[PDB]
């Protein structure tokens, strides 16, 4: 799914919960139940995966940092 794609995708997400704009730890849980179940070949658990994710901050992903995701797409 290409990049004009994850964009979209990201940010309709990121509004899940009270922010508009940051992926929260529980908001990724929706995002990727939905859309990711069988792209997810890994071990990787939820709160692993955000944190390999989140740079250094902690609280919330946001577009930026969820390019990480948007290369191990083809990983
Ligand atoms: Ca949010
Ligand atoms: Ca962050």
């Amino acid at each position: 799914k290409s990049p004009e794609e994850l964009k979209g995708i990201f940010e309709k997400y990121a509004a899940k919960e009270g922010d508009p704009n940051q992926l929260s730890k529980e908001e990724l849980k929706l995002l990727l139940q939905t859309e990711f179940p069988s792209l997810l070949k890994g071990g990787s658990t939820l709160d692993e995966l955000f944190e390999e994710l989140d740079k250094n901050g902690d609280g919330e992903v946001s577009f930026e940092e969820f390019q990480v995701l948007v290369k191990k797409i083809s990983q």
